[PDB]
């Protein structure tokens, strides 16, 4: 789809009615498998960072540690790809301008390219941005091929601010997800049992983020 009325047709109005959106087969299989491949070369490359300590043992080698990340910026050699998809991800958000809230969207992080090792591990319940740090836009693609959650876990689990029920989202193969960063959006990830990937890229509002610089 152009996205364009991906945009217009059904991200502005499910963000504005549930702030938690999903975008199935958002790249297509090729272009989602090539962006697969470049995620794993970094992987098996060295390129992610050992983990997020999660437990600390007196002997460290016993330590458990979590997700992996690595910061993209997409020009990269061997992320071309991922930069594609960061440049798609642009285009729709310059096309949902004025349309998101209140918001206007002048800038976004780098992509942070994740890997949960599949060792158990997951994300601590957290919310993103809830300090005003600018972010107002939490941008997930997923790069898990045939995931099967009742195997290996991995559920995104969103709690919506003042609803009594989860929103659980699988991190499925090309899967494209939206959702307001602040706290209307509390969320964790579940204990993964294979190796989990996803790209994050945050999107920022134009006056939240110019008052952050003295909030610093
Ligand atoms: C590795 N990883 C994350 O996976 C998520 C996150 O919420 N992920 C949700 C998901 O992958 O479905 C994060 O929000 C996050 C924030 C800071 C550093 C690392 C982080
Ligand atoms: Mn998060």
């Amino acid at each position: 789809l152009p996205a364009l009325k991906l945009a217009l047709e059904y991200i502005v109005p499910c963000m504005n009615k549930h702030g938690i959106c999903v975008v199935d087969d958002f790249l297509g299989k090729e272009t989602g498998q090539q962006i697969g491949d470049e995620v794993r070369a970094l992987h098996d490359t060295g390129k992610f960072t050992d983990g997020q300590l999660v437990s600390q043992k007196s002997d460290s080698s016993k330590d458990i540690r979590g997700d992996k990340i690595t910061w993209i910026e997409g020009k990269e050699p061997g992320c071309e790809t991922i930069g594609l998809l960061m440049s798609s991800m642009d285009d729709l958000i310059r096309h949902c301008n004025g349309k998101l809230g209140s918001y206007k969207i002048n800038g976004r992080t780098k992509a942070m390219v994740a890997c949960y090792p599949g060792n158990g591990t997951g994300y601590v319940r957290h919310v993103d941005n809830p300090n005003g740090d600018g972010r107002c836009v939490t941008c997930i693609y997923y790069l898990n091929k045939d995931w099967d959650a009742k195997v290996s876990g991995g559920i995104l689990r969103i709690f919506p601010e003042g609803k009594a029920q989860f929103a659980d989202i699988e991190p499925k193969f090309d899967r494209l997800l939206f959702f307001w960063s602040d706290r209307r959006n509390p969320h964790e990830v579940q204990p993964a049992y294979a190796t989990r990937y996803a790209i994050t890229v945050w999107y920022f509002d134009a006056d939240e983020r110019a008052r952050a610089k003295v909030k610093y």
